[PDB]
């Protein structure tokens, strides 16, 4: 079910990443790092247990789950959320939720490339990865 987004991905295309981020009250000379950084995104799989990494030199943040259980996350940017990870139509939707607010980061397969959707506020981010070999 999970199976074609596993594997080692690479940042190829972002739009309105800088919206995302300033939404979420990223301050600007962490924006300024983050417009210019291309991540490296690794989903694995163990029976029932995803890890997500997502690598790059200025941070870098892993998380386990099991699909449709909630599980505590620290994100990149410092926020202590609850998190739920689930398959809608054939895409992988992160749901991450503090202080009654809410982000979601929608995983997507489109001719072979990974495209993540992330909304928060009015922002609606699109980044796209290319897989590795
Ligand atoms: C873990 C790498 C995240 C992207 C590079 C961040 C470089 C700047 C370092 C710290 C700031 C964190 C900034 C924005 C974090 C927003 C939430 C996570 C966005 C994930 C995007 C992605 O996976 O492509």
């Amino acid at each position: 079910m999970v199976d074609a987004f596993l594997g080692t991905w690479k940042l190829v295309d972002s739009k309105n990443f800088d919206d995302y981020m300033k939404s979420l009250g990223v301050g600007f000379a962490t924006r300024q790092v983050a417009s210019m950084t291309k991540p490296t995104t690794i989903i694995e799989k163990n029976g029932d247990i995803l890890t997500l990494k997502t690598h790059s030199t200025f941070k870098n943040t892993e998380i386990s789950f099991k699909l449709g259980v909630e599980f505590d996350e620290t994100t990149a940017d410092d926020r202590k959320v609850k998190s739920i990870v689930t398959l809608d139509g054939g895409k992988l939707v992160h749901l991450q939720k503090w202080d009654g607010q809410e982000t979601t980061l929608v995983r997507e397969l489109i001719d072979g490339k990974l495209i993540l959707t992330l909304t928060h506020g009015t922002a609606v981010c699109t980044r796209t990865y290319e897989k590795e070999a």
